[PDB]
């Protein structure tokens, strides 16, 4: 049986409710040892070691936990066969992409959460955890990047996103599809991400104790420039715009971000729109403004990459090249 | 033949490109008269009158144009059979909901855009415009609220949203589905929005020359409180949170918005997540904080409703009731 | 305070007797006074006209005795049964179908909560006059549009053309849609006195398709044949040939599509009026069968069957 | 500077001779040196084995003469043809299929830009070694997973299980996926010397389904029968009966599903090894037919056909 390390960070998967039918849930309550012990069936498919990293709702996920996770995986890569990270659902997709860029182990790293607490009727956590371990244990999962396993589906950490606020089936790779489906404890992989991940990225956070400051501003009708201005005022390294349509900006936001990019703030145009690329060669001449188009990376994903791009370079052409290959 | 009034506001539907294959487009270039004349086939199905309201990219849409549109439709409701509004795609879904709440005519009001300029190969604007008129002309379209007609589909202004950055098929009613499909210039309606719209809402903007100030803050891992703080500092009437998952907030954003709601700022929890309701009775006790859950309204839609709710009342219980019925 | 809900069990992975099933979900007791009757205990892959006729008559007979019905059922043909009941039930109280994608013994089994939410839906006053319903994965779906979209996913049931009626959260439903097509007491289909249904078969279309299935139905003197066509209800030539001649000896022929969403329309490439065919609109081939079988209890005239496929 | 692209025309709404078609989209001249050959001029609803065999042989014979192929085709069975070519083409240069949902004369017709993007895809060096492709609505889709999801929508073609390979914007493609299942020169299927294919028919399953289509194929001595099952490939009893006896006189039986997404799996409710059936995995019934017809040129053994349905 393979050696699988479970790194817990919290989430509803480690929470509870006051009855089997209540909809109000706690987060990060149950310790990794108890969490692992609640699914004895894991012992059929791996030798599990549990470690508590933090115990929080993933809505409070942050740079400190990200750095911690990457360093821990990178250090311990040698001495296990794969990793599962238990995490809240809310920002699962951000952490998975951050690890997909900073983990240098080629061994399977699989993220998993639950939409219902283990106390609820038909709770999804036990089987999710089982399937996540199945995936971490499978030789075929190596070299595919950081994965998220939810609803019997293996999803790449780049494209995966939370598409519905409550559905157990919420996690989908909405532009390029999943890698594999899980049936009877086995996976038929038919796809792997072509974008460079893990050991083929330049991003090395091993010696870093902070990341560049990158915030996100939303666009909509009559959008205030005040949020963009506050980020600039605070010397943020980067700003990601959640634009309208194909990465467009409301005039007053556009004006502030244009000014910030001429003084050296990195500006990435992403989109509030849930599928499809923010392209070049549409309404915004990115070269002219010193902006970067995010491609299929949604705003929170664009943030991840831009923060890491900023550990390498402050140059808009070099950042756009990063956004074309990772 | 029915009398149909076309109110133009701009968009790519009224723009162009330098060749049939270029991807870079102008917005709001073509005047309503020329725009109507480019589709002579409209004269088979209606007597069209065109009026230019503004000529802009809908990424620059704003409160002034909204007020203008509602007042114009309300004034002229008597003296036409229906309306089509040509508009950019980027914020089409915001304007359609704003009109869905403030138009008091029960006659069909139909919004339409194009994803490609009329100069491009297989441009979508001509047929979109034709189908929008078909819909405005159809007796069955009355009493269904403000509609958007794109890709042979009739969509309610509440649920409709732009789901893809470039696809002609981008507009979808992602929670409840469309009202009707268009084939051979005819519509089979099988659904109508149960939420109160048009003449069954209390919202009357006829004498207003501004709307309440409502901004949108995004949530993500390590989110700065600076945007929320700038809105509060500027005395915004309302703030909508584009939360993570089921409307959750990053701790520092939560802290700022909690404070703003205790001093009387209206705070609506919506979600960055593209489908499903922001519910009550999940992780956030809205009553305790004086917050309002947005239901299926996405952040930009929540903004529309909250601005209008703020013309009636500043009370969180009364605003939540509005968010339960409109 | 609690409504009386009748559970009518037909089998499925959700099930093993109806008593065992109810007694394994004791939380139903918080929302309803549950009464269980075993109608049959089969996999829905073996569902048939007799079970349909039985369900419809029982529901209509016992309508006065209860506040609502939940029908436990296999997933495989739940969308067929739901539509039949949608067209034949005259009781105006909720009738909700439910199944399970996972075995009751499996980790994270869906059945118990699915059942709970089905009873919630049948208990809700707001559920009445919306036709027959299917309740799966926290969603309430109308019996006409609802279909099984995936072979294994717990989220498989979707109303692929017109969307769901409502979502369930915390034992409460926010309904924002109701089906406009006529149902339940507004249809003319009355199966009270019927002990058989008309014979309607389904033939598939594909590259190089054989005419042998279609001829074998026609030789068997089938009252109706539904074509699962390609694209917008088109047919492979040797199949069009058989059905065109069969529509003319009097066999009703409905064109549907193997394509999983969208309408088989009139006025595309098949001149239906010329051949006496009927276009199925958004009804998939199995759903078209249900409606065609019922149409044929009222009329054999193609023009009148079309009107039926335009109203129901 | 421009690549030589061969357009092989088979008909469809996209078309009317191949010369007229090419000459109506003169913008193709900016991206390719286009050469047109009329192979056939039919609606794809009447597509067949002979056209398939013809396309495969022409592509393989003329591989050296051109840099890539675009096949203009009806939409109705484009996903069948694409998969056949996916399994039989040995040329490693791009082969891209394309159609149109709207008439060429209609407002906002899709054909011209669809054709342009198909030629862009066949011209792109990055398109090579990805198998046979379908290019529709600004998207590049692999021939195995791609299917027609809607009867009328211009956005109908989707890879419903594994997603698209790449999106087209401004005449350029960002490929992020390639099919892992073996294709093109990595399959053993060689149709160079073949002038017929094995006979494989499709039967539909539904409530109360007739065994008559299945018996009529078996009586006709069909080499294979694909079942479009319910749910996870299940069969109505009287249909399971016929196929179980037929698999035992030697007819190959593949279980697929009418359910539009997801795998017909092994190890669910049908003990395939016991009955000598083969599970289709994610291949829908029409796609399973393609693979079963080709399997049967190499072997009649059910265990070996299964291995084929596990690798291709
Ligand atoms: N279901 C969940 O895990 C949601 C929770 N707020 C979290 O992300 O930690
Ligand atoms: N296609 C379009 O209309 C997009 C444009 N930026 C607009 O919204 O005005
Ligand atoms: N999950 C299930 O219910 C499938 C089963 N074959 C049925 O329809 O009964
Ligand atoms: N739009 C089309 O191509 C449909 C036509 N029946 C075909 O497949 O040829």
């Amino acid at each position: 049986l393979p050696n699988i390390t479970i790194l817990a960070t919290g989430g509803v998967i480690a929470g509870g409710g006051d009855s089997a039918t209540k909809s109000n849930y706690t987060v990060g309550k149950v310790g990794v040892e108890n969490l692992v012990n609640a699914v004895p069936q894991l012992k059929d498919i791996a030798n599990v070691k549990g470690e508590q990293v933090v115990n929080i709702g993933s809505q409070d996920m942050n740079d400190n936990v990200w750095l911690t996770l990457a360093k821990k995986i990178n250090t311990d890569c040698d001495k296990t066969d794969g990793f599962v990270i238990t995490h809240g659902t809310d920002t699962m997709e951000e952490t998975a992409y951050f690890l997909d860029l900073t983990v240098k182990c080629d061994k399977p790293v699989v993220m998993v959460g639950a939409m219902r607490p283990s106390t609820s009727m038909s709770a999804d956590g036990p089987f999710n955890l089982y399937n996540a371990v199945v995936t971490a244990a499978d030789k075929a999962s190596a070299n595919r990047g950081v994965l998220v396993v939810m609803n019997d589906t293996v999803l790449d950490g780049r494209d995966v996103t939370k598409t519905n606020t409550t559905d157990v089936a919420t996690f989908k790779s909405v532009n390029y599809g999943p890698l594999g489906y899980i049936h009877n404890g086995k996976i038929d992989y038919q796809r792997t991400p072509a974008r460079k991940h893990t050991s083929d990225t330049p991003f090395d956070v091993s010696k870093l104790n902070e990341l560049p400051k990158v915030g996100i501003v939303y666009n909509y009708a009559n959008a205030s420039d005040l949020p963009a201005k506050a980020l600039v005022d605070a010397g943020y390294d980067g700003i990601v715009s959640a634009g309208v349509g194909n990465g467009n900006l409301y005039k007053s936001v556009f004006d502030t971000l244009a000014t910030a990019a001429k003084t050296g703030t990195a500006v990435v145009r992403s989109s509030r729109v849930p599928t499809g690329a923010t392209t070049q060669d549409a309404e915004v001449d990115d070269a002219k403004y010193g902006f970067v188009a995010s491609g299929t990376l949604n705003p929170q994903k664009a943030r991840v990459l831009l923060q890491l791009a900023l550990t390498q370079t402050k140059d808009p052409q070099q950042i756009q090249q990063i956004f074309n290959q990772y």
